[PDB]
């Protein structure tokens, strides 16, 4: 298919792009990573995982801070959004980043159990190396914002969890960052031809199961649920501003706890699609980052008053 190729020549320009600007961009100082665990027994390799800690760790456990990165499902692996992941860990919080099997290898069933595989596999190793699960921010960007939003509503659903085939975590996610999530893609062909390539990611999303097409958007995995609050970022110039604007109003019809950074277009064309992911070191990156750990630290602090700890 000259649709999968297409889509392919796409990510590949991605690629060549993220590479240049990784082999330029100033490096968060001060943190330790370990690299490539396996998160199952399987030789695939996007079934691994990376860990960032501060250099200097002020206390044994940290906070600790999930990503799921982005890609339109096609593409990238845990070093894609290292930078940022490394900034975060820099501020003192313990950060795992994992990889998960792209389309069309898989489809979403499989993706959202290599995501769970790797939260079951942090709950078993995590807190002995440093990792704090009382006390956890699960992040994503643009198609990580997506799983990571499907993610948070499985993870409260029994009924959710056998239609994906996995279990709970022992944890719960004290907060959930969206970073210009495509949250509901259903509403990418209407939206900003391409049209045929927009109903090819959906097919390869769905991979022709009925179940998944039902349970594809964040707007169908909701309802009902009692969640953790939202923190949803981006801007006027992300080029999904529509899906942001749209998930609004999901939030709104149900109730969801949310609080935003949405950068107005006033505030410069440079504000793009995930700035703050892909330029760590700029300003505006650097205020919308601590913004979010700011949140997710006054939550925590708001949890240990009410459990008396």
């Amino acid at each position: 298919e000259a649709m999968l190729a297409k889509v392919q020549a796409s990510w590949a320009q991605t690629a060549a792009r993220d590479k240049a600007r990784y082999a330029d961009e100033r490096v968060p100082e001060d943190v330790h990573w370990e690299t490539e665990y396996r998160y199952e027994q399987s030789a695939d390799p996007q079934q691994t995982l990376n860990l960032y800690y501060p250099a200097k760790r002020r206390n044994a456990t940290m906070p600790t801070v999930i990503d799921i990165h982005g890609g339109g499902w096609f593409y990238g692996d845990r070093n894609l959004n290292r930078n940022y992941c490394r900034y975060l860990a820099s501020q003192g919080y313990a950060v795992m980043g994992m990889g998960y099997r792209l389309l069309p290898d898989v489809d979403l069933r499989g993706q959202i159990q290599d995501i769970f595989a790797s939260l079951r596999w942090l709950s078993h190793f995590g807190p002995q190396r440093g990792f704090d699960l009382d006390h956890v921010l699960l992040t994503g960007d643009s198609a990580g914002g997506h799983l990571a939003s499907l993610v948070a509503c499985i993870q409260q659903s029994a009924e959710l969890q056998e239609l994906f085939g996995v279990s709970r975590v022992n944890f719960n996610f004290t907060l959930v960052a969206l970073v210009c999530p495509v949250a509901e893609p259903s509403k990418l062909p209407e939206a900003a031809d391409m049209s045929d390539m927009a109903a090819f990611y959906l097919d390869k999303l769905s991979g022709g199961d009925q179940a998944l097409v039902d349970h594809l958007n964040f707007s169908q995995v909701v309802k009902g649920l009692d969640l953790p609050p939202f923190m949803l970022i981006g801007g006027q110039n992300d080029s999904f501003y529509l899906q942001s604007q749209a998930l609004l109003k999901v939030f709104d019809a149900n109730h969801v706890t949310y609080t935003t950074k949405l950068w107005p277009a006033s505030a410069g064309p440079h504000l793009k699609h995930v700035f703050n992911v892909q330029h760590w070191e700029w300003p505006e990156s650097i205020e919308t980052n601590l913004e979010m750990l700011r949140t997710f630290d006054a939550l925590s602090k708001q949890q240990d008053q009410a459990e008396e700890n």
